[PDB]
């Protein structure tokens, strides 16, 4: 019995009062909950009435598995119209996030190895690092200034600071000077821009542009003045490295970028838009399950402990030689791993399938609309023993970690990302405890990204 | 829906808070343990102010002094209250201690405007200014609180064995009522600038 496509549980929501939920409340801020509940109603699939084409919502590794192996030589993912439109209309080209099919595959190949590969991390982790340590002698000097040797903080800010100056130094082989010094305002103007880019992203991607462009014209306004802003302050970057390497071309690494514009295998136009993407990617994405493992770790002294006890006997290597981090600290690394079990920033990962399937035993026909929901996914009591626990164990014991999406559109810039977290983290740990009071759930938030709606006071007391 | 601190009261809750207070904010004994921490922020101010005086060619700096003055009795009573170093002798201003400046200087001003009229009559003879003198105390109980959450949460968890300022001494003793000490709190944090 393979059962045909209609078979499968329909949602109960119309297509059209969504719409207008969405643009009532300007937003969609509690989707994860919903469709978690729908999977607690109707099991581990259903499908939306999107009216006419196919969407099906899953949530188990079985599914996302049988996925990977229809992946196409070019898997394909739902084009976002707000983002490429805005491209479309500064006249710049689409980076690897919003292609498909032959420009993704050239792009993509002639990005992993400087990007992504172990190569590249190898050279890139010691500038990731330096930015670290940087980050906890900052914090320790303003510690040690109070009796009590601690300085208690909403730490949102200085982590997002810390990610933009990691990344920054990584891509660019700049230093901004953001870690232990005050916000500059580009640095502001810069986050504020992506909230609201992402913010705007949900309103405008829920309802066709045949409608949003006069429904809710002041909408896109707010976009493309949020991209104008996220541009400027990329292309910035672009124009600085650019110049001085038309001048220099050096001897030792100095960056991910420099890697590409040296190559000179993409354009420099098709470079400019990649730069972007991971210029504008690797800023929130990155510091909210930072901001979420400090705070589990908080909640949890018991697992921190242990996180730090394994921090203290690999300090002595990681400084001599950084890059074996990655390798030296199994538990933290396990600890992030459960972080985006719990937090997931990318909600959802997506394929418009290029061939026919089968997922539950239900018949899934080639151009549908399939998404995994990686909330509802990480908190199955069958497959992850007491879910609501955070027990980095969990991982050493044993597709349960796809928080990076799959395949060969899997994310670009994971490792970078990875060395951000496990860095600062294992810094932090050698020289802090990190404490709260505030031991209640934190209550995520679906902008786009899906973030903390909600920043705790954590103290820092200093060993 | 706040409590009312010492200044605030009169009868026996006052008597209360006052006989609780005495001890580690007034007493010989509290100024022992506290004047080494104002001696640092005194010594602060005037290692900053040479610094620049010395980079002049007549050897010489002349100024306005309120606002680093300000700023130095903020610093020291914070360090005094609650153990904490702001970074504000020698160094610029920051925005919460300029908006706490302000709002303390619009309550001042507000007060005197409400102080001499029943409410009865203030209440529509005045109604802006009633906005305006609540806004001013938003801020300034804005600043007091984030400075009493930061110390509540450091002594829930360790608590100290060496001295690190009065609201400490009040806390660890929790002789008055969370919500008492918030208040005296508040009266020492906007009354000592
Ligand atoms: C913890 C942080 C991050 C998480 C959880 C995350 C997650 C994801 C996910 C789920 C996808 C979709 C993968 C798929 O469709 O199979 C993705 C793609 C992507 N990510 Fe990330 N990401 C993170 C950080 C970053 C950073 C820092 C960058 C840039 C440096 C970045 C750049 C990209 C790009 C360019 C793609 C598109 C790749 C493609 O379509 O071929 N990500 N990421
Ligand atoms: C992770 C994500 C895909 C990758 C993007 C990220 C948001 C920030 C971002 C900006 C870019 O210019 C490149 C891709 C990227 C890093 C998205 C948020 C939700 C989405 C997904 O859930 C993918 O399945």
């Amino acid at each position: 019995t393979v059962l045909p496509f209609e078979a499968m549980p329909q949602h109960p929501g119309n297509r059209w009062l969504r719409l207008l939920q969405i643009w009532r409340e300007q937003g969609y801020e509690h989707l994860h909950l919903e469709m978690h509940q729908t999977f607690q109603e109707l099991g581990p699939i259903f499908r939306y009435n999107l009216g006419g084409p196919r969407m099906v919502c899953v949530m188990l590794p079985e599914d996302v598995e049988k996925l990977q192996q229809v992946d196409s030589l070019h898997p394909c993912r739902m084009i976002l119209e707000p983002w490429v439109a805005y491209r479309q209309h500064r006249g710049h080209k689409c980076g690897v996030f919003l292609l498909n099919g032959p420009e993704w595959r050239f792009n993509r190949l002639r990005l992993n190895p400087d990007v992504l590969s172990p190569k590249a991390v190898q050279r890139f982790l010691p500038m990731v690092d330096a930015v670290a340590r940087d980050f906890s002698q900052a914090l320790k000097k303003k510690v040690l200034q109070n009796a009590r040797g601690s300085l208690t903080l909403d730490v949102q800010p200085s982590i997002f600071h810390y990610t933009i100056e990691a990344s920054n130094l990584a891509l660019f082989g700049e230093r901004l000077g953001l870690v232990g010094h005050s916000p500059s305002s580009a640095s502001l103007n810069f986050l504020h821009a992506l909230e609201v880019m992402f913010k705007s992203t949900v309103q405008l991607m829920f309802m066709p542009r045949s409608l949003s462009r006069w429904i809710s014209p002041k909408v896109w306004k707010e976009h493309f003045e949020a991209w104008d802003c996220i541009f400027q302050y990329g292309d910035n970057c672009i124009q600085k490295i650019y110049q001085e390497l038309a001048f220099n071309r050096p001897q030792h690494y100095t960056g991910i970028v420099a890697e590409l514009l040296l190559k000179a295998e993409l354009s420099l136009e098709a470079i400019k838009a990649n730069s972007m993407e991971l210029t504008a990617g690797s800023v929130d994405t990155t510091a909210f399950p930072l901001l979420m493992t400090l705070f589990e770790l908080a909640r949890n002294p018991d697992v921190q402990q242990i996180l730090r006890q394994e921090s203290l006997a690999a300090a002595a290597s990681i400084s001599e030689h950084p890059q074996k981090a990655t390798t030296e600290l199994p538990l933290l690394r396990a600890a992030l791993k459960e972080t985006l079990r719990l937090y997931p920033v990318g909600l959802f990962l997506e394929r418009v399938v290029s061939s026919d399937l089968v997922l539950q035993n239900y018949h899934i026909p080639a151009g549908t609309l399939v998404q995994v929901f990686l909330y509802s996914l990480g908190r199955n009591a069958a497959l992850f023993p007491r879910p609501e626990r955070y027990n980095p164990q969990r991982w050493l014991d044993i597709f349960h970690h796809v928080p990076f999406g799959f395949g060969m559109r899997q994310c670009l810039g994971r490792r970078l990302a990875e060395a951000e977290m496990l860095l600062l983290l294992h810094h932090v740990l050698k020289h802090f405890l990190v404490e709260t009071l505030t031991q209640e759930d934190i209550k995520m938030v679906y902008s786009f990204i899906l973030r903390p709606g909600t920043s705790p006071l954590l103290t820092f007391r200093a060993i």
